[PDB]
């Protein structure tokens, strides 16, 4: 059991290639402490764990998830102990492999929000549907962290403030992680 944490993108996931949100324009709707689906790339059928929260804080919207799906954390595990491939953007000899491994090949986190359309008026259901894992489609700085515990993968971000990661931890630590559903993940490799 993995987390995640870093800043988003806020997308819409529109006929348009792309819309990306000001997040003045949803942090009205912030924070969210209820779990939403982590996928890969927007895709409904590559879930692989859910979301701890999402907070304003001063250098943006901070996300912090589980990664749960054993599936996808065994294959995952694999191919960052065995695959040249999956080595190869990443330095030599890394002591924490699945880690550098997903922190080089998913450093995008992006959060899917309904259309702005319905962010100024009074939104009758969720504004919020899911957060990605992305290996493209990043526009701000920083990239996501993953580690072993929710307290070193948030003091990693230099931008956010001691208080900031308290209130982000204080959160994330009340939920507890293997009452959380089983995410659809299946490996490719079947
Ligand atoms: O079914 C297929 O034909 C197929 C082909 C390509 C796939 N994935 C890719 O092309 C691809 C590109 C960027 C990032 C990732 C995810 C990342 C997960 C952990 C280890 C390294 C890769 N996948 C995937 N998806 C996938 C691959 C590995 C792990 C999880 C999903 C499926």
């Amino acid at each position: 059991g993995l987390y995640v944490g870093g800043f988003v993108d806020v997308v819409s996931c529109p006929l348009e290639q792309e819309l990306y949100l000001d997040p003045d324009q949803v942090t009205d709707y912030l924070p969210v402490t209820e779990p939403l689906p982590i996928t890969i790339e927007h895709l409904p059928e590559t879930e692989v764990g859910w979301t701890l929260g999402l907070f304003q804080v001063s250098h943006g919207i901070f996300c912090t998830g589980a990664i749960t799906s054993p599936a996808f954390l065994e294959l995952a595990s694999r191919l960052a102990d065995t695959s040249h491939v999956a080595r190869a953007p990443v330095k030599n000899l890394p002591k924490e492999p699945l880690l550098e491994i997903l922190h080089t090949w998913l450093p995008g986190l992006s959060l899917s929000s309904i259309h702005p359309r319905e962010l100024s008026q009074t939104p009758s259901g969720p504004v919020f549907q899911h957060v990605s894992l992305c290996a493209l489609g990043r526009r701000r700085g920083t990239v996501a962290v993953y580690g072993h515990d929710a307290e070193w993968v948030v003091s990693r971000f230099s931008s956010v403030s001691k208080s900031e990661r308290a209130h982000i931890l204080q959160h994330v630590s009340s939920c507890r992680l293997e009452d959380l559903s089983t995410p659809n993940f299946v490996s490719p490799l079947e």
